[PDB]
């Protein structure tokens, strides 16, 4: 409901960009004194078509109703006159994504497992509101402080239809996708759990680019495959091939990743089942 007046918005820097959206940091200072607030503002590119434009209004709606400690805070909206839509105004998460943070700060196993647990809490909450994330990766997990992580983007999030268990593109994050998404084109709550396992893998590799899911999966498929990357990915996953065990990852946590990566979606734990398990594995490594 909150409206941001564009007259007090001074752009500081870019925070991220996708194929149709962009996030920039702004100072919102209705003075010029030291009462100024730091905000993250998401805008839809003015060139985006009607499908992306209607999906944008849906994204804004989803964030307006989502309230959880491990989910980015919605701040307000403002008229984006140049793009002839709205701009999504959110809180500025000071330490950025884990994708950018982890390659530069050696973090202990216990802190990573705590982050893992916080992602699950945020995701179980999202699933209880009947939404699927569709884009759970370390790039969408924002660090507030060394003990607080938040799901910071909902660009692909969809409401699961009332009498259905699932929701039915070159921008799709295929290297974080369960075989049922790639093959049957169906996204279940269990499909987000697969993606979590990929995000947990990223955390345990400290988001090293040479260990990343696209790097690792493209080394297994090869690069001279024509339009067959997705087809070849679907078949290595069906032969039980998986992302390796990250160096310094305990066997137990790796088994847990493998359980999120069950080919049979029904054999995957829910995010509710993951919470007490992660609490327990974290308490262990914290001491
Ligand atoms: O950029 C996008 N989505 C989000 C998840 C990305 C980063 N974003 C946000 N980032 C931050 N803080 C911060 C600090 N540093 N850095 C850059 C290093 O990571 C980002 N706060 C709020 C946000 F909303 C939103 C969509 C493709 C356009």
């Amino acid at each position: 409901p909150t409206v941001f007046h564009k007259r007090y918005l001074k752009k500081i820097r870019d925070l991220g960009e996708g194929h149709f959206g962009k996030v920039s940091l702004y100072c919102y200072d209705p003075t010029n004194d030291g009462t100024g607030e730091m905000v993250a503002v998401k805008a839809l590119k003015a060139d985006a078509g009607p499908q992306h434009r209607s999906g944008w209004k849906q994204e804004i709606d989803i964030l307006r109703t989502l309230y959880h400690e491990h989910i980015i805070k919605y701040k307000g909206c403002c008229e984006d006159a140049g793009a002839a839509s709205l701009q999504l105004v959110m809180e500025y998460v000071p330490l950025g994504s884990l994708r950018d943070y982890l390659p530069r700060h050696s973090i202990g196993l216990a802190q990573l497992l705590l982050f893992a647990q916080q992602i699950c809490e945020g995701m179980a909450y999202l699933h209880s509101q009947h939404y699927i994330h569709r884009d759970l990766a370390a790039r969408n997990v924002l660090l507030d402080n060394d003990r607080l992580v938040k799901i910071g983007d909902f660009g692909l999030a969809k409401a699961v239809p009332e009498g259905h268990e699932y929701y039915r593109d070159g921008d799709s994050p295929v290297f974080w996708y369960a075989p049922e998404c790639l093959k049957e084109y169906k996204f279940y709550y269990a499909s987000d759990v697969w993606s979590f396992g990929v995000t947990l893998y990223e955390l345990l590799t400290h988001c090293d680019s040479s260990q990343s899911p696209p790097t690792k999966f493209l080394e297994l498929i090869g690069i001279a495959q024509g339009q067959m990357t997705v087809l070849r990915l679907t078949e290595l996953l069906e032969r039980g091939e998986r992302l390796p065990r990250p160096d310094k990852c305990p066997a137990e946590v790796y088994h847990l990743m493998k359980n999120c990566w069950e080919t049979e979606a029904s054999f995957r734990p829910t995010f509710e089942n993951l919470i007490p398990i992660l609490k327990t594995v974290h308490e262990k490594y914290q001491g």
